[PDB]
């Protein structure tokens, strides 16, 4: 059965305006800023951006990829296809 979501974990990520987009949840680092209650820090293969989503905004790689996980001409898209699937827990600092 499924957990609650943890730093590591691979989704899809879905913000008003844009397809569902390939994505981490992230750590928070000592001394950085914390997401409001209830919402956990989305880093954005790609664009590189972080927002803070809750877990309706949130779908599993694995489960998702499927129907997600095509090329979009969207700016950063195809780039954070190739991270999610390729190192996605690297250092994109
Ligand atoms: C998250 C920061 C933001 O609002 N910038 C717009 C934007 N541009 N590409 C993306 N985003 C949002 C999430 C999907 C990736």
């Amino acid at each position: 059965m499924p957990h609650a979501f943890k730093p590591g974990d691979l989704v899809f990520a879905k913000m008003k305006g844009y397809p569902h987009w390939p994505a981490r949840i992230d750590d928070i680092a000592d001394g950085a800023v914390k997401p409001p209650p209830n919402k956990y820090p989305i880093f954005f293969f790609g664009t590189h951006e972080t927002a803070f989503l809750g877990p309706k905004d949130l779908f599993p790689y694995d489960k998702s990829k499927d129907k997600y996980g095509k090329p979009n001409k969207r700016k950063g898209f195809n780039e954070g296809l190739w991270e999610i699937q390729n190192n996605p827990h690297a250092s994109y600092s």
